[PDB]
């Protein structure tokens, strides 16, 4: 985040005082913005007829293949009395809605118009009460009258109805009319009414839990005891008459079974099956036990004949309990609903998994067998829409199933709904009996219910359940044509809560939610494949509410940022890492393309003339493509590189712009450019640090990929139009004005540059090499950057350097720019010592560097002091830079160690020294001067001395050069003539020719024939030096020149050659240097160091014997044998060392004469 950020923040201030610029573009710009406004609400109108199945005062929220939800043209908000309970009752079989609270009852038509719908008030009595604070239950009846129910052709009533039934306490009262109800007193009322005294209480602990109809044979209704009362409550054919039918209710009577069980215990669910006709229902009886009993009701039958019998609690546990134990716990029925076969029900249960610590909700479809009292368990399905228990007796879950009973061969599948308090869980499942299908495995889909709204009450028909919301009224969750089985297939889990998130958000004001984060982990593969057929459809307008355009290229963008911004949010947040690190920046880099792209064609049209240049560069586009009519699809959607059809256009206006500048043009073209880079830079900058805890900041590159806005032809066309822009502007001296345009320009141009080279470096090494495209980048950034910094210095945009040279490197920048601020601002000080702190290598080394050139010598000992320890490594520099005048200031300091090896330098340009003569030889007097004023500082002493001694070496070189230029090497000892001559001829002609100095002729020269005015040295050194380069080396050329010193003495009879060379070696106390032996039979040691480095390689380039030469000195070596084989040889060497042994007191050890060490 850090540097680019701030660096941002500096941008603005500076630039943005002074700065004029002009152009007309205005035009074009807001007639942009209309057209493309238009464009949207044409594609909004082809929504709402799509997405609407049911819009006046409906709204539908969503819509799928398996559903539509929406909302009736009623709500339950208005002229209402909230009180503690609401208890909502749903009749469909009259249509009519029914919801009470504690001081009213309202009767409504549910599929009438406003939300200020006329209500059918009843006011209850205040003579009776049990508005106490809990709600009375009251419930309608089925009309019957008037050709057996009101007609529905004739609008006879608001609502067609029978009567209604009020339990106030103890007391059932059946008025027969709602509408005959005095207002004001209620004994009135009464006359019409006929009222029964239930032996419960509807305000106790005894309430009735449930009111059920099961007309025309009566009513059947359970309390929270388990007490069954069976009330006929009318004669038929209206008119009020409750009696007590039947207790079903018993200590399951009579002996031996009656202390036994008991039926006294609560039952859960009561549905109703079927009407037979005349006063028969078929009725479901569901309990805790987990007994299903199929009651036959009769008025047409000859007996109540109960079909089904059987037993279930214990069947779940013949598979979960089998093998594993994840049916332990808790087995608790809640909830019984018939299917289209109303011989199977589907079972709602939940089992606590604590193995797991899940909880699974068990759909268990058994088909019973009346026959004999069977089941069969043909499907069990679990939910994973939670995994966590839901225990609560105030909100019990139930299945609600809107089956058919019409036909039931319509749809192969059945939708089950499972209500809870948080959602409405929509799932399928199958019916086919046969042996060759999965009876698991199916779709779930979820529709998520806001906690505040909730579920009053609710009823179905046989195809949609309608159920009452707390202010929203009746929603009709209505069941389509869903797809049966997985014969016939469908859609996805994943796949259709990514449409919600996109699409049905945009429908506001409901109770339906539409992100939703994963409830049950799947694999990131999956999860990715439907987020990408999402992501094509928004992307080339192959959407399902999305028109490819119905205007023009540019025209069409604008929709699908609304689109888009839907899904990013929802992708961000839920599937954060069910994804891979690619995917989801892929999708934020359309989205960024795209914002740019929509200012972008707003802005390019700008003048009249140069709108229609626009347009016949953009059909040029097209005709590349294949063909051509003018208008492809690939710049009606965006390619993520629009910019690259009209770009090497304005690129070329920029060119003719330099050399012949057209007045207002210099303005227009300034401001064209400022423009479209601040939309689309600001657009671009900022969705990326959404994207900071997504992965990236700006200032990174992921490993496979780059943004595509970073990409080599961009920057080539924005770095080439910058310096025409600058000269022209420069001249002029209306630079200033443009300051803003000129920052804009160069902090891009970096940035793309920079994060370009964390890209490359991401890249294997072989592939690096591969490529010479990346370094066509490299040197695109590197010959223009240098430059950049000092137009914006110009500009005083010298503290944006400062940023600049912070971020991007630019470390020589860095000190020129705070040189120029002084140090009595406490904030400049600090400008140093951060960027030392930040770099302690190579922001202080390049500073010394810069130092030394700009003549700032106070500078680099004394104000940056604590950066001392890389200023020793500067020293090592062979030379610092600044030319022959630095190595002046470096003896000048105290600092003599960079100039010695400076001094190298010096001595072999010819430019420094060798001027002239006089110049020449005054500058070598003054390299001598210098070493005189070596301190203690820099221990250069050493140095001091070779500089002294560097005349006389040249002395030396061109002494003995001299000498062999005039034949002055002699010729071999070996025959007549020596070898090296026919060499040595050769190289001092081709010298002697006046013609240019040939280096190599001088250098083999100059070694390889020996002056004997220098043949003492190397007796010398080996005396001194020679113990060092081993004995044997040592002794080996000692007995060379000893071997020749004796092959003389001998040959003839006059030694006295004997004693002066080893007299010689006592004058500078050669023998107490110690292993240096005296002229003196070389026998056998001579010859053993002789062989191993026989070849001299000397003779080896000459043509003939080449080692033969070791063989004839092997001959030289046997002739002092065979004289010491005389020991006439042996008389003279005694005698006349030992005389000289007399004045020099020496030890002789004769017979081989050797001083003793």
């Amino acid at each position: 985040m850090s540097e680019k950020k701030v660096h941002l923040r500096l941008r603005k201030e500076l630039s943005v005082p002074i700065a004029v610029v002009e152009n007309e573009s205005l035009a074009q710009l807001s007639y942009e913005e209309e057209s493309q406004a238009s464009l949207m609400d044409i594609s909004m109108e082809q929504q709402q007829l799509r997405l609407h199945s049911h819009f006046d005062n409906s709204k539908v929220f969503t819509e799928n293949n398996r559903y539509i939800v929406k909302t009736l043209q009623t709500d339950y908000s208005s002229g209402f009395s909230n009180d503690d309970e609401l208890n909502g009752y749903i009749d469909m079989q009259i249509g009519y809605g029914l919801v009470n609270d504690h001081k009213k009852v309202y009767i409504w038509n549910i599929h009438s118009t406003q939300k200020d719908t006329p209500y059918i008030t009843v006011p209850f009595r205040s003579d009776d009460n049990d508005e106490i604070a809990v709600a009375p239950r009251c419930i309608l009846t089925f009309p019957a009258t008037m050709d057996e129910s009101p007609l529905a052709l004739n609008p006879n009533d608001q609502d067609e109805t029978g009567g209604l039934i009020i339990i106030k306490g103890s007391k059932a009262i059946y008025y027969e009319d709602i509408n005959s109800i005095n207002n004001l007193n209620f004994k009135l009322s009464e006359k019409f009414s006929h009222e029964l005294e239930l032996p419960i209480n509807s305000s106790g602990g005894e309430k009735c839990d449930l009111m059920l109809n099961c007309e025309p044979a009566g009513i059947v209704l359970s309390t929270n005891m388990g007490r069954i009362f069976f009330i006929t409550i009318r004669n038929s054919m209206g008119k009020p008459q409750l009696k007590l039918g039947k207790l079903l209710n018993k200590p399951f009577k009579l002996g031996i079974w009656s202390k036994i069980f008991n039926t006294n215990s609560s039952v859960v669910s009561l549905r109703n099956g079927p009407i037979l006709g005349k006063g028969t229902r078929l009725v479901y009886i569901t309990t805790n036990k987990g007994i299903f009993q199929t009651w036959q009701l009769s008025a047409t039958n000859s007996h109540p004949t109960k079909l089904i019998d059987v037993n279930i609690y214990e069947a779940i546990l013949e598979s979960l309990q089998d093998l594993y134990p994840f049916a332990h716990g808790t087995l608790k029925i809640w909830d019984s609903h018939p299917l289209q076969d109303e011989s199977s029900q589907l079972f709602l249960s939940s089992i606590y998994d604590s193995s797991c610590n899940e909880t699974y909700y068990i759909l268990s479809t058994i088909i019973f067998d009346s026959s004999s009292n069977s089941f069969t368990i043909f499907s069990t399905y679990r939910l994973n829409t939670f995994m966590e228990s839901i225990t609560d007796t105030k909100f019990k879950p139930k299945i609600f199933i809107p089956q058919m009973e019409n036909a039931n061969d319509t749809n192969e599948v059945t939708s089950i709904l499972v209500m809870f308090p948080n959602a409405v869980v929509i799932t399928q499942v199958n019916s086919k009996l046969d042996s060759s299908y999965s009876m698991r495995r199916k779709w779930e889909d979820i529709v998520s219910l806001r906690n505040d709204i909730d579920i009053i009450g609710s009823g179905y028909d046989s195809k949609s359940l309608y159920v009452l919301t707390k202010q929203m009224g009746v929603l009709q969750f209505f069941v389509k044509e869903n797809e049966e089985t997985n014969s016939k297939p469908e859609v996805g889990f994943v796949k259709s809560h990514v449409d919600q998130a996109v699409y049905f958000s945009k429908i506001n004001a409901n109770p339906i939610d539409f992100n939703l984060p994963p409830e049950i982990s799947l694999d990131q593969e999956s999860i990715e494949h439907d987020l990408k057929l999402t992501s094509e459809e928004i992307f080339h307008s192959n959407g399902k509410y999305i028109p490819p355009m119905l205007n023009t290229l540019g025209q069409h963008l604008s929709v699908r940022k609304e689109f888009f911004q839907n899904f990013l949010t929802f992708v961000a947040k839920n599937f954060n890492y069910k994804i891979s690190p690619e995917l989801k920046l892929d999708l934020i880099e359309k989205f960024e393309i795209l914002n740019c792209c929509i200012k972008f064609n707003s802005i390019i049209r700008q003048s009249d003339v140069l709108n229609d240049i626009w347009e016949k560069t953009l059909s040029n586009y097209n005709l590349t493509q294949n063909e051509h009519l003018t208008t492809k699809t690939v710049v009606i959607n965006s390619p993520d590189v629009f910019p690259v059809i009209f770009k090497q256009f304005l690129n070329h206006v920029v060119f003719v712009l330099f050399p012949s500048q057209n007045q207002n043009f210099k303005l227009n073209v300034t401001n064209l450019i400022n423009l479209c880079f601040y939309d689309g830079i600001l657009e671009e900058g900022e969705k990326t640090i959404r994207y900071e805890l997504l992965e990236l900041d700006p200032m990174e590159v992921d490993t496979s990929k780059l943004p595509w806005f970073i990409n080599f032809d961009y920057l080539n066309c924005i770095n080439q139009c910058f310096f025409d822009f600058t000269f022209a502007c420069e001249e002029e001296g209306s630079l200033d004005s443009y300051k803003e345009g000129l920052l804009k320009i160069v902090k891009i141009l970096y940035y793309q540059f920079n994060q370009f080279k964390i890209w490359i470096n991401t890249q294997p090494v072989k592939s690096v090499n591969a490529n010479d495209n990346f370094i066509n980048i490299n040197n695109l950034y590197d010959d223009n950057h240098l430059d950049w910094n000092h137009v914006l210095c110009k500009v005083n945009l010298k503290e944006q350097c400062i940023q600049i040279a912070e971020f991007y490197k630019d470390l020589s920048g860095l000190v020129q720019t705070l040189q120029t601020l002084d140090q009595n601002d406490s904030t400049t000080v600090s400008l140093y010592e951060t960027f030392f702190n930040e770099f302690p290598k190579e922001f202080s080394f390049t500073l010394f560097e810069y130092l030394i050139k700009h003549k700032k010598l106070n500078d680099l000992i004394f104000r940056f002091p604590q950066q001392h320890d890389v200023l020793i490594q500067f020293f090592q520099e062979s030379a610092p830079k600044y030319g022959h005048v630095a190595w002046i200031q470096q003896i000048l300091d105290g600092s003599y160690a960079d100039a010695m090896n400076t001094l190298k330098n010096i001595t072999v340009d010819d430019s420094k020294k060798g001027e002239s003569l006089s110049e020449c030889e005054l500058h070598l007097n003054v390299a001598k001067l210098s070493s005189l004023l070596v301190e203690k500082d820099n221990l250069d002493i050493n140095t001091l001395r070779k500089i002294q001694y560097n005349l006389d070496t040249i002395d030396a070189e061109k002494n003995i050069s001299n000498k062999l230029k005039k034949g002055e090497v002699q010729i071999c000892k070996r025959f007549k003539n020596g070898s090296i001559r026919e060499v040595f001829n050769i190289l001092v002609e081709e010298l002697k020719s006046t013609t240019v100095v040939n280096l190599s002729d001088l250098v083999e020269l100059y070694s390889m024939l020996d002056d004997e005015e220098s043949l003492f040295i190397p007796l010398r050194l080996l005396s001194v030096d020679g113990n060092l380069l081993n004995f044997e080396v040592k002794k080996f050329l000692n007995a060379l020149v000893w071997r020749r010193i004796v092959l003389l003495n001998a040959s003839n009879e006059g030694d006295k050659l004997l004693q002066h060379i080893v007299k010689r070696v006592f004058d500078e106390e050669l023998p107490k240097n110690n292993d240096f032996p005296l002229p003196s039979v070389d026998l056998l040691c001579d010859k053993s160091l002789l062989t191993p480095e026989y070849i001299s390689e000397t003779y080896g380039r000459f043509p003939i014997d080449q080692n033969a030469i070791r063989e004839e000195i092997y001959e030289e070596i046997s002739q002092v044998e065979t004289l010491n084989s005389d020991n006439s040889l042996e008389i003279k060497l005694h005698s006349t060392i030992g005389s000289v042994a007399k004045e020099k007191n020496y030890t002789i050890n004769y017979e081989t004469n050797t001083v003793e060490y």
